[PDB]
């Protein structure tokens, strides 16, 4: 009953891989409870049909929390108890947070994927592969300048920054190549958290290694003194980068507290990227299982949208259903109630905050997939409140979840409601926008139809970038909005369902290993810092076990 | 090609068994690489250790040492003689792979495997070091940002950062730019990961709780009052320890002749001692009759620090010591041009021998028996070898073809080591004492070993040493950070230079270990990529790698 | 060529005499340039001042204003009518000379001299500012180096450095590198010298003791607690004052028509008020019946700050105000292309007139009489002029050829100014009050003058203003740092834009004066050299200069 104190009985992953149809020679162990699986499992099982794909997302996140991954693990466990063949595909957490604000569980309570400690730490070294693949390219960029700059790159135009998996403000802005002609070419850069690396996004969206290698070659690192693009491909570094990702390309098999098979592979930001786990895990899971549960970072206005418009578009997936998690509290915060009085009953605030959930329902509906609401049960909630929220959910199926404090058992209702909609409401999935539209038409389609905004404004900088990109041939790519996750708008104070507002993009970046990144506010916290009181200052490993993780 | 030497390995779990390791004391990383719990040792704490065979070599030359190969090729041969032996080598840096290419983990049929893994991520040992080092750094910079409670002077901070790639651009940099929200501007830099004091501590730690405490002693800088502020004062030893939880365990792999091969650690040899970890060798000791391990650079640096630092702390007492050398090698010390190592020249071979001979004596100075080894090379003529044979008139000597014959080309030398390890009982002792003065320690290492008539200390060195000894780090060991291509600090003085001197220009302190006194610019703690990098050539087929 | 206009000057000492200045109140810098003691004023403190003729102009355009010329050409004409008048202009930055060439200190036969000196070192006024600014900076950095007794946060320091050259490279830099002995690393930069708050203070100071105290109020940054640390807290006002001992005195020179010409000061017009010093004009006042002075940019910026800042502090009460404008100028505001200002177009001339007319009204808003001026240009046809003549249906209007006729082409306009200065008695008042809110001040300047329906303040602006007013600098004047090519912040909106808004993005504080609220990127406080600089062409013969 704290989540870490819940280290208990796991079954060898080989056992799990065998009972899933994976041959022993496609399993590479990392201890008895972790394994990477060959992309051969999908290569030979590709002509078989896919199981059902269930995306779990949530309402606009608030400081009161909602418990998104907890529901994903619990739902999966519930489908398992109900006898369904099922797996969960989740993202690998960044190492950094483990030392700043303490590492959390892959879920919570009795709804989590273990081994916990390993997953919050080095796990199987995937992030390390990204870190070095990404940094090798930076070093090849700087060595190429040092070597005479044949490609004639303007160092001052280099956008490929460096990366590292810890929270360090100090590396945000820095100057490299100092010391004299023997120590490189002086320039300004900095570091981003590793999981923010475009490399981490390439992994999450690649078909396999060769695809991963090609996407790498397409990565722009800077421009010539003429404005012409310069790619890693131009520096002949994709092969080497691919080599570093040799093993990281394989999804990792772990399990739930109740032994339900699970894939954890990849884990990118959800503002500067799509916030989804890899495609190679999900598609492998769709073959090995009849039901696959996966999730997406931030609320449905970002994660769900990008899961649909980016991950599924590339992979060919066609979501069968989507579950949206909400709590009475988080909802009452969208209704005006302060974090301090969230325990006190307030049907009016609950009814007004519902407006937020109501908007996500409708939105999910614009993609052709039926939605199901998952109420993450909380002690202080009252019957009057839950009951109000249940009937308000007049549009889709609603079921309460007690997966946190009851494991799969607390999610049987939700499981049965999902199965119920999977049988009578087949989906008709379709992305939100055609790729042939203008970059601004995509931005507007998303801002208009999903956020509920009136329109979009652009700064001079944003306009120049959109034109340079479009004439440079990157205007037909998908669009990944980098905005605040705490509101449908770009103003994190406007909770609930803000109306009559405008979205403003001030800068537009490019990830040639995917698409366009237009950010609004300071969504550029690409490198979180450490608190005055670093969880690390308390961390200590006993003569045997750990403590304070 | 050496890589082509990808042929038949064996499930390490088996070896772990055919050694006496409980299954519950093994964690796999595939079926051909695995770690071993520190429980193996603690329980077999009283069991009788085996013998120790510290392989070493002459003074390196652009001709070919043979240090590493001969270390495995000997293990093959030894165990090929129905003996219980392992190999405790060092894990190579990841960087060289994409710059000048990755090499064999030995040589010919004496290379430990799997090769590729070893030259890349392996079991992620280096990454672990990389993050324990960088988190400390992040804690240092975030501390300033909070209010500098410890009143640190950013400008004095010695704790750099780390990455395991060859990047010159990161040698000198300016961090903390941006404003009151992005930290405090200061000058730092990056060093290759395997140069980390964290790698050192790892390679010189008993058990986590040990490695931890060592971390807590590391100095990251000073306050404005000249007062040292350690990692311990930052409360970072715990977290640093946790990141190492796995890396602390040694990695069990094997030879091409399925001989148990232990690969754990990989520090620098100049700024450090260039030895594989202790927890590893002290383990192989329990699990084997004989343990064949090596050290970086020539015996004048590695062996010396191996005896004075590793064996000192660990409690080891080396029973033997093999020193490698080729014909071409010594010849260069005889003035033989690199493009002139093809032709015969017994006169030079004899002159250069002084190199080989000089080491022979230093070895003997550690009350540890000694034995010569000769990497058989195609050009070396009968005449040459014949001469060199008798030249070693002072201690055991055997030729070795462990390169193109595997454990076979090693039988000869193999018998000699046993023969002498059975008849030549050592009384191992440290070449100097831990209470002597830093200078007197440097001296004893300089005179008796390097052969310097004396030592010089610049104004900088003096101020530092006085600070240190006045701070408390005076009773510590000494790691000579100097050129390796010469007994002296002059990399041009080949052979056995005489009537020379040694000048210590700088002096760095390593709380988690000892004292580093550098001579010349041995500060190349971050090598750089060439104009024709291997990264530009490395590729990975829809199946396998081709160019690494 | 205008430079060729090097012909007959007169020993300023004489002029100083033919004005009533005691010889002991003049310090020469050759026989054609000299300073005047601040004693002239203090003694003639009660003597009756003369009249004030603040020349100004429309909204600048890439066609040709005529601001400066018409200011001297008028003085010639005025004094050419047996009147006691001087000219109080501004000293130009040294930088433009080596980048885009140095220009006339007026125009045609209305340029003050000696030209060369004026565009170079002159009497070293700027150098003096340059060093009082930089010494403060050095005192700030040396303070940190000592122990930061005032607990300053280097990262907050707003006090930049200064140089009087166009150097982009110095806009953003990192200083204090090197170690505990070379200062504290921080991010600063350089601004052109004439952008210095020191230049401002100079151009807005009564007497040394005044200028001094002002210096002591300047804010160089804040402590870690957000507490302001001024130059006064650094005890730098004294030294800063001494470096200015000479620069405080105004410089007496002359026109081509030997009319007394005062050139002292030269601040920025956007980040500052663009007016020659006060101590100067308040001097020429005593020593003359009429004083002809000007202000930078169009009347929407210069005149406004001239009235609200200069006249406010000094106590002046402008009796007149001339606003210049050419035919081609207004036409561009009518949409007339630059390469299309050759042909006639009365329809555009009429439309663009809105520009001219809009100013006319703002002028009148300061209870100060107004009068139009037209720089006669070769292409302007009779038709065009004829139209523009009557278009000014609201206040006095006269054509001027002070360019190619000297004080002659100015007679016409000259009479009109007297005619109206004699019949049109002003009741000069500030357009706003010193107790209003910063926003309400910005507003009143934005509405009544700029013509903005309102003003917007970003998150940054708001936080700043609140800080300031919460710090005590709320009852201060406001200097609109915005584009000058448009009444609005949009440099493309020519003419008299309507139904627009103004958005203050940033807000800088100038303790030694007022508050600067910038709109667009008017932060070009350090212009840069072109690819074809005049420096590459300037030369000096074994006799004279050729290319400057």
């Amino acid at each position: 009953d704290i989540e870490i104190a819940q280290a208990a009985k796991m079954k060898p992953v080989m056992e799990l891989a065998r009972g899933l149809g994976i041959q022993e020679d496609e399993v590479e162990l990392y201890g008895k409870y972790k394994a990477k699986i060959s992309l051969d499992v999908y290569r030979r099982l590709k002509d078989k049909p896919d199981g059902k794909l269930i995306l779990v997302t949530a309402i606009t996140p608030t400081p009161a929390g909602e418990g998104k991954t907890t529901t994903s693990v619990g739902l999966t466990d519930a489908l398992a108890r109900l006898g369904k063949r099922v797996m969960v595909c989740l993202r690998e957490p960044s190492l950094g947070p483990s030392f700043g604000i303490k590492g959390g569980a892959a879920g919570g309570g009795y709804a989590q994927v273990v081994p916990m400690e390993d997953i919050n730490l080095h796990f199987t070294g995937d992030i390390h592969a990204v870190t070095y693949a990404h940094n090798l390219l930076a070093a090849m960029v700087d060595n190429h300048l040092q070597q005479g700059n044949v490609l004639n790159i303007d160092p001052r135009t280099i956008t490929w920054r460096r990366v590292i998996d810890l929270n360090e403000r100090a590396l945000r802005n820095i100057v490299i190549g100092l010391g004299g002609k023997a120590n490189g070419v002086p320039r300004e850069t900095g570091f981003d958290i590793s999981v923010a690396s475009e490399v981490m996004a390439c992994l999450c969206l690649a078909s396999d290694l060769m695809d991963l290698k090609e996407r790498f070659s397409r990565k722009v690192v800077g421009y010539t003194y003429d404005g012409k693009p310069v790619t890693a491909g131009d520096l002949e570094a994709q092969g080497s980068m691919a080599l570093l990702m040799k093993d990281a390309i394989k999804p990792n098999l772990v399990q739930t507290l109740e032994n339900t098979p699970a894939f954890i592979h990849g884990g990118p930001f959800a503002n500067i990227a799509h916030g989804c786990n890899s495609i190679i895990a999900t598609k492998t899971a769709l073959k090995l299982a009849d039901y696959v549960v996966t999730e997406a970072g931030f609320g449905a206005d970002l994660g769900a949208e990008k899961f649909y418009d980016v991950k599924c578009r590339y992979a060919g997936f066609k979501p069968d259903a989507t579950v949206i998690v909400a709590t009475v509290r988080a909802l009452k915060m969208h209704g005006g109630v302060p974090k301090s009085d969230l325990a006190t009953e307030n049907l009016e605030a609950l009814r007004e905050g519902f407006a937020n959930l109501e908007k996500h329902i409708e939105n999910i509906g614009k993609f052709g997939v039926p939605a199901v609401v998952a109420i993450n049960a909380f002690p202080t909630d009252t019957e009057a409140e839950l009951n109000l929220l249940y009937e308000l959910c007049a549009k889709a199926g609603a079921e309460v979840a007690l997966s946190w404090a009851k494991g799969g058992e607390g999610g049987l209702e939700l499981a049965r409601k999902v199965l119920q909609t999977l049988e009578s409401r087949p989906s008709n999935f379709h992305v939100l926008y055609n790729l042939d539209l203008s970059i601004k038409d995509k931005i507007a389609k998303i801002a208009t139809e999903i956020y509920g905004a009136d329109g979009v404004n652009y700064t001079a900088e944003a306009d120049k970038a959109i034109q340079r990109y479009e004439s440079l041939g990157y205007g037909n790519l998908p669009v990944v909005m980098a905005k605040t996750q705490y509101s449908f708008s770009d103003d994190m104070t406007k909770l609930g369902r803000p109306r009559n507002f405008t979205i403003t993009v001030r800068e537009v970046r490019l990830s040639a290993g995917g698409r366009l990144i237009v950010p609004i506010t300071g969504a550029i916290m690409t490198m979180p810092g450490l608190p005055k009181r670093p969880a690390a200052c308390n961390i200590d490993i006993d003569a045997d076990g750990v403590i304070t993780g």
